[PDB]
């Protein structure tokens, strides 16, 4: 209606959080990014699409409820946020 308020990805694998400041995976579970985190980062519009090409991203994880920097390889892409 209004725009793209941001993007969702989705955890596929399980990984635990390596570092207190590293963000947990689980498979199925989704993650939150809005535009402005991944605009911080310098992604090129249509880049966001592959999340193994950004790398790692600061983002919310559902089934945690915990925010943070996640490794966006193990995650495939859900669309934007409307």
């Amino acid at each position: 209606m209004a725009g793209p308020e941001g993007f969702q990805y989705r955890a596929l694998y399980p990984f635990r959080r390596e570092r207190p400041e590293d963000l947990e995976l689980l498979p199925g579970d989704v993650l939150v990014v809005s535009r402005a985190a991944l605009q911080a980062l310098g992604v090129a519009e249509g880049g966001e699409r592959c999340p193994q090409s950004v790398g790692w991203m600061p983002g919310l994880n559902e089934r945690t409820r915990q925010r943070g920097d996640f490794p966006g390889t193990y995650v495939e892409f859900l669309g934007p946020l409307e």
